[PDB]
């Protein structure tokens, strides 16, 4: 399937994230 | 299937990031 | 399949990514 | 700038909604 | 600004929602 | 600027939606 | 600007949506 | 400016949709 | 099928980014 | 089939990108 030997991973937010909206107002 | 030796991997958000809108507002 | 032996990679959001928008505004 | 007078609104998810992915696996 | 007299809203989750990942599996 | 009287609005997934992906696999 | 006065709206997702991609794979 | 009475609209995926893509592989 | 010795990736957004649209609104 | 020793690749989005659109508008 899926291998990996040898990896590193970075993930950051310093925003806005959402999944799911509705009617809703986002800024930046 | 997939495979990798050796690998570095970097996501970032400063801003937005939105999945599934309905009706909203989003600004920058 | 897919391959690889060395890698670095990045991602970056600075503004706006939607998935599925419905009737809504977008601004920048 | 933005108005409405009446209405309604409905939103669903089913299956896999993501924000930011580094290296993970999704399946449906 | 952002303006509205009269309205009804929904909002469902039956799946899978994320945010921020590294490296996880998601299924359905 | 944005005006409406009368409306409704559905929004659905029942599959993937990814905002930012890096490196990743997604199956279907 | 933008008007209207009687509207009905559907979207619907039931494969794989991606706003932005860096090295990964989509199947379907 | 854009001005309607009466309408009806859909939007429906089926299959892949990609915004931005670097490197990466997509089947179906 | 696809093979790499070594690379280097990058992928940014500055501005909007949509999947699937209906009916909605983008500036800039 | 595909096959590649040493590379850079960029990518990059300064204004509006959309996959499937009904109805909507698009400003710059």
């Amino acid at each position: 399937g899926y291998e990996v030997h040898h990896q590193k991973l970075v993930g950051s937010n310093k925003g806005a994230i959402i999944g799911l909206m509705v009617g809703g107002v986002v800024i930046a």
